[PDB]
């Protein structure tokens, strides 16, 4: 069981056909989870399940550039459940990150950061027991 927050190096950044797989279990009474794909200090792709934003569950995605958040993209489909094991798969495609949870497609997030080969860390944080984090080329 990995320590959270957890940093997964992505050597040489990301590239299309790279698949990143995160396995974990959501804590009971979770508040948040975040996956941050980072280019140095910038966050190219922030993937942020929120379990109680005004008593609603929502996924917030965004990009942080020079310490400024951009326009949020919001998804009301919410596949996570407190207490339950999950699998997040992030497939890098040419124009977007494609995210599936528990083998069901969830969302896509268009690339705002263009230097994909400089997105060289994944930060995993929030209210989970983290089991594993890895990548493979498909
Ligand atoms: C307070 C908090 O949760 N801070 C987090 C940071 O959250 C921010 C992020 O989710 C952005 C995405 O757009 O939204 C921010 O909230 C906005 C509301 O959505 C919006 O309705 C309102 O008008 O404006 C709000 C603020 O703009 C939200 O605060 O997310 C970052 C990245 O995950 C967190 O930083 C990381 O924290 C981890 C540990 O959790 C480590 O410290 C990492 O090093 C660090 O990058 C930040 O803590
Ligand atoms: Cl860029």
């Amino acid at each position: 069981m990995l320590i959270v927050p957890y940093n997964l190096p992505l050597p040489g950044g990301v590239v299309p056909r790279m698949l990143i797989t995160i396995l974990g279990t959501v804590k009971p009474n979770a508040n948040r989870i975040a996956l941050d794909f980072q280019r140095g200090n910038d966050v190219a792709f922030h993937f942020n399940p929120r379990f109680n934003e005004n008593n609603r569950r929502v996924i917030v995605c965004n990009t942080l550039l020079d310490n400024n958040w951009g326009r949020e993209e919001r998804q009301s489909v919410f596949p996570f459940e407190s207490g339950k094991p999950f699998k997040i798969q992030v497939l890098v495609e040419p124009d977007h990150f494609k995210v599936a949870v528990n083998d069901a497609h969830l969302l896509q997030y268009n690339h705002r950061v263009k230097k994909l080969n400089e997105i060289s860390k994944l930060g995993i944080s929030g209210d989970i027991d983290l089991t594993s984090a890895s990548y493979t080329m498909i």
